[PDB]
């Protein structure tokens, strides 16, 4: 069972009002670890900002970053909840692989 | 108004239901709101 997760998905990547920095931020990692561990705070700020602000989570669109939040921003840092969904999305990946 | 009276407003209008859905969607409104008017336009994109 993972349609919570896949729901909240879909909302995210159809809302128009996704957040541009996003982008940004997706553009300027390339998906490199030592990058993006340098700007742990940022994005935990920014998903916990948009979860709560808009019923959505951010980086979605990235394979990248979602699999960079899943594995380095595990550690505390963040809300259990959003934590799971990210894990969700790398375990869907690996039951369709 | 949805706080008092229950029903949210500038329904009647299309105009005013875009407008909000797309300007308003940064914050001031909570996201529940938000979604209301976001959910009316996705229904007229299912009819299209």
């Amino acid at each position: 069972d993972y349609e919570e997760t896949l729901r909240l998905f879909k909302t995210t990547v159809t809302s128009p009002n996704y957040p541009e920095l996003c982008y940004l931020v997706d553009v300027l990692v390339h998906g490199n670890v030592d990058a993006f561990l340098l700007i742990r705070t940022f994005v935990a700020r920014c998903i916990v900002n948009m979860f709560h602000t808009r019923q959505l989570l951010v980086f979605a669109h990235s394979y990248a970053l979602v699999t960079l939040i899943a594995e380095h921003l595990a550690d505390g840092a963040l809300p259990p909840q959003l934590l799971f969904h990210y894990r969700n999305l790398v375990a869907v990946l690996r039951l369709v692989t």
